[PDB]
């Protein structure tokens, strides 16, 4: 397309996306197609000569829109939100249409310097001290790998410029809560740790790891000749949004020379709320922390924030130059990819356009709406909440009288799959304590108290065999 062909196409697409965001609630939250629907519906080869853009858009309405689960939906409650404020979407347009790449400062100064400013902007909004400095990764997954590669490198004296992992005399252990996200385990394994070497630490009544078990596990490996390396604590676990206690775990990791990396992907955003930073107490004792501004806060995916107190050790590892001294910026050296796009446009536009006053009320909205639905669920007979509601996620279940064990597990994913298939809401079944339950994660951008009331009505009715279509 010419730049003005593109501008005739630009305005048509701006309109299509504006009507989507407007009328999204009118659709089934989750896709109602079958595996193979699109591949069967598409050509088998690329076209030799270009095809008109109206042809695409037709295909976009007629083939692509029915095979979407809608994350930006008032009735989406699944997983954790993947929140896409239209101001940040407007930042992403500009980053793509500009076309620049950061391979170095010189290859575009405005990209790196903006990212430096906006990350410091948010560092302050989260309540973090001045010793913290951040970079945008693509995902928490990558971020925790960065942090476990950082952990490895600290405990092995930068072996990567020598024999690397296989020349180390002692197994490097990684200690995580038994409710830590599956990305934490993978990251260990991609950094070479071995499943054997990852000890899951048991949890408490509130599914938070017991520091007493950590220090038990840690003494036992020293009494085995293994070499403890790193702890990974989770502030807001995926199942129940449990809250690892980071001050006792941070004093342990400090007393034993281990890396404390904190996985605050989901609940990190709440730390712009001053009333919620009890959840983060101890975090100043941590070596790294990751928050997914592309989750709840509302910047469009991808935008994963990683903060270290020792950026000189990050640069040493990722630039594979351990002789480096900070006192004697190049985001190249702050993560895996040597090239980045202008994702700082997204943070900049959202932080500005909305304002910290809007971002605070929204998150406090999802917190307040999750206390409301927990109060109905507690009091309705036959219904129960299985975990504390310290964030905006509820672990709920319905209990027919007499119905225990496997049968109930079937009853629970049955109605969970029936509610999802109706189109009224999107919920994520998940296991807790060897039993199946159902998660309600409240925080999609347009989810307000009216929508949550409805969800509580569809939940009751789906058990009585009543399902709602649009
Ligand atoms: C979502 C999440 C992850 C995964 O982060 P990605 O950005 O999807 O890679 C890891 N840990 C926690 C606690 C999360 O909520």
């Amino acid at each position: 397309a010419t730049p003005e062909q593109f501008r005739q196409y630009g305005h048509q697409l701006i309109d299509l996306i504006a009507d989507y965001r407007q009328t999204v609630g009118e659709r089934p939250v989750m896709a109602q197609v079958e595996p193979g629907y699109l591949k069967a519906a598409l050509p088998a080869t690329a076209p030799q000569q270009g095809e008109p853009f109206a042809a695409i858009l037709d295909d976009v309405n007629n083939l692509v829109m029915p095979g979407l689960s809608h994350w930006q939906h008032p009735d989406f409650y699944g997983y954790f939100p993947s929140n896409g404020t239209l101001s940040s979407v407007l930042g992403d347009f500009l980053s793509t249409g500009l076309g620049v790449l950061g391979l170095s400062w010189q290859s575009s100064p405005a990209l790196s310097e903006l990212e430096e400013t906006t990350l410091d902007w948010l560092r302050q909004l989260l309540g973090l001290s001045g010793q913290w400095s951040g970079v945008i990764q693509d995902t928490a997954s990558t971020s925790t790998l960065v942090a476990l590669i950082s952990a490895r490198e600290r405990a092995t004296d930068y072996a990567l410029v020598r024999g690397g992992l296989q020349a180390e005399p002692k197994p490097l252990i990684v200690y995580v809560s038994a409710h830590a996200h599956s990305s934490v385990d993978k990251a260990a394994l991609l950094a070479g740790f071995g499943r054997d070497n990852i000890r899951l630490i048991p949890t408490d009544e509130r599914y938070a790891l017991r520091p007493e078990a950590l220090q038990a596990a840690i003494e036992q490996d020293l009494a085995a000749g293994n070499q403890p390396c790193a702890v990974v604590a989770t502030t807001g676990t995926t199942t129940t949004t449990a809250l690892d206690p980071l001050r006792p775990v941070g004093e342990i990791a400090q007393a034993n020379g281990l890396w404390l990396h904190v996985d605050s992907a989901m609940a990190g955003s709440a730390m712009i709320l001053p009333e919620c930073r009890w959840m983060w107490d101890g975090i100043e004792l941590a070596d790294s922390v990751v928050v997914n501004a592309h989750k709840w806060l509302g910047v469009a995916f991808d935008c994963s924030i990683y903060y270290v107190r020792d950026p000189q050790h990050l640069i040493r590892v990722m630039s594979t130059n351990p002789s480096y001294l900070q006192s004697a910026k190049n985001l190249r050296d702050w993560g895996i990819p040597l090239g980045r796009r202008f994702r700082a446009l997204k943070l900049w536009f959202m932080l500005r356009s909305e304002g910290v006053d809007a971002l605070q009320a929204r998150l406090r909205r999802d917190l307040d709406n999750a206390q409301w639905l927990a109060g109905q669920v507690e009091a309705a007979a036959e219904w129960e909440v299985l975990a504390p509601v310290q964030l905006q996620t509820l672990c709920i279940r319905h209990r027919p009288a007499g119905l225990e064990g496997e049968a109930l597990d079937a009853h629970t994913k049955g109605w969970a799959e029936r509610l999802n298939a109706s189109g009224a809401a999107y919920v994520t079944p998940a296991t807790l304590d060897g039993r199946w339950m159902v998660r309600v994660s409240i925080g999609a951008l347009p989810t307000e108290r009216g929508d949550v009331q409805r969800l509580w009505a569809r939940l009751q009715d789906v058990i009585k065999g009543l399902e709602h279509h649009h």
